[PDB]
């Protein structure tokens, strides 16, 4: 393939140059001139699959890597048919039919070859949670029409031994995503898919469930095998309903046994009130497109009133990420459960209505001055914004009077000083400079 060589030095300028920072920027400002090129996606699976020849040079690892990613990219805009996100609307009649023919060449090709790219590369966590984002864009009637039920099948298999054997944040949102896209398009795959979830949800539950008491009733191991399942489940019950297995319980315990003793690992404490979290929120989306009764309402208040109490005690954790974890759980929901609630003719929902007390708002307060406002080089804008969404969540419960808006104001003032005293003097100093 001639098309190969030129694919491969695309990487090795994308690489090696500084010209083009994000691969998304340089697909598209090539794509109007090589779009047939960037688009030989036989030629770039090729070369990620097949070994290398006698006289030519293996790819490494950052090449293989640079590559997957350039070909994510090329399928978004083949499949979209507009430039990426901060690069952007009417489609011609033969943009139009460009993008149907791409979608379905895409869509064949990468149906048969998705599965044997996660097999080859399903150790590497940044490569399959780049692989994983091209189902999305596939068009999902093919594997009903082309008969390709075998290589759903092979898909389903691929990403099964992935979430088995990793552990990444990124990886398993990008299976759990995966997973909630192959259910929405057509019943009779949506059967076949729906069957392989819940069996490998069943499969982590009961071994969460038995690492659970094995941590209770401590060794490494039990500390690994409860966080490792209980990564895995927290991932998938962001978009996936998973209330039927009464996850809530032992998270509630492995919360309360580290509230008493303090020995409960952070990360354990952090998945836990996350995936506490998502199962609150399902039981509030089942309990308000139904008809509930007044034991419904009330059965979830209690269980809502209880993770409250958990958050809250769990801002006096020794390890910061716990802190932060509670504070946005606590923000999110004394927003959610305020009286807004009530909109849209749903005044039924008054039982689930919590109001912090005073204790809650002091605490909640708190926060703000240790872990909003600090004194003191990638991970420094991450954790900026991370303050910063912790302030906008908090800032939320100050303009409804959730919490003490006064004494909020106070707070602001306070660390706003120097820019009210000396802010006009700084200003027209660096102005004439």
């Amino acid at each position: 393939s001639p098309n190969g060589n030129l694919i491969r030095m695309l990487v090795l300028f994308f690489l090696e140059s500084e010209l083009h920072e994000h691969a998304a920027y340089l697909v598209d400002s090539l794509w109007e001139s090589s779009q047939e090129l960037l688009k030989d996606w036989e030629c770039m699976t090729e070369l990620l699959l097949e070994e290398p020849v006698q006289g030519e040079e293996a790819m490494s690892d950052r090449q293989e890597s640079a590559l997957i990613e350039l070909m994510v990219c090329t399928i978004r805009q083949a499949a979209e048919a507009h430039p990426p996100v901060g690069r952007g609307r009417v489609l011609t009649a033969k943009e139009r039919k460009t993008q149907i023919d791409d979608r379905n060449k895409l869509t064949e090709h990468f149906i048969i070859t998705l599965p044997m790219l996660l097999s080859k590369y399903s150790a590497d966590a940044e490569k399959v949670a780049n692989l994983l984002q091209i189902p999305q864009y596939f068009d999902l009637e093919i594997y009903s029409t082309g008969r390709m039920e075998k290589h759903l099948d092979a898909l389903l298999k691929q990403i099964k031994f992935v979430v088995e054997k990793h552990v990444e944040s990124d990886v398993l949102e990008a299976c759990s995503k995966t997973y909630s896209i192959l259910c929405s398009e057509e019943y009779t795959i949506q059967n076949r898919v729906d069957i392989a979830r819940s069996q490998l949800i069943d499969e982590f539950v009961d071994r969460f469930n038995h690492s659970v008491e094995d941590l209770l009733q401590a060794d490494d191991d039990d500390i690994y095998n409860v966080l490792s399942t209980l990564k895995r489940l927290t991932s998938f019950h962001n978009a996936h309903d998973l209330t039927k297995w009464d996850l809530f319980g032992n998270c509630y315990r492995l919360l309360k046994t580290g509230i008493e003793h303090g020995a409960m690992p952070e990360q354990i404490v952090v998945q836990a009130l996350q995936c506490s979290h998502y199962s609150i929120l399902w039981q509030l989306v089942k309990i308000t497109d139904g008809s509930p009764s007044k034991e419904d309402l009330l059965v979830l208040r209690k269980t809502v009133k209880s993770f409250l109490a958990v958050c809250q005690q769990c801002l006096s954790n020794v390890n910061t990420p716990v802190k932060e974890q509670a504070f946005m759980l606590l923000c999110d929901l004394l927003m959610i459960f305020s009286h807004q609630l009530m909109t849209g003719g749903r005044e039924g929902l008054q039982p689930l209505v919590f109001n912090p007390d005073t204790g809650l708002q002091s605490e909640l307060l708190s926060f703000v001055m240790d872990h909003v406002f600090i004194d003191q080089e990638a991970n420094k804008i991450e954790a900026l914004h991370k303050r910063r969404n912790l302030l906008a969540a908090f800032s939320k419960l100050i303009i409804y009077d959730i919490v003490d808006m006064h004494a909020a104001a106070d707070i602001f003032k306070h660390y706003m000083k120097y820019y009210n005293d000396y802010g006009d003097i700084i200003k027209e100093t660096l102005s004439k400079t």
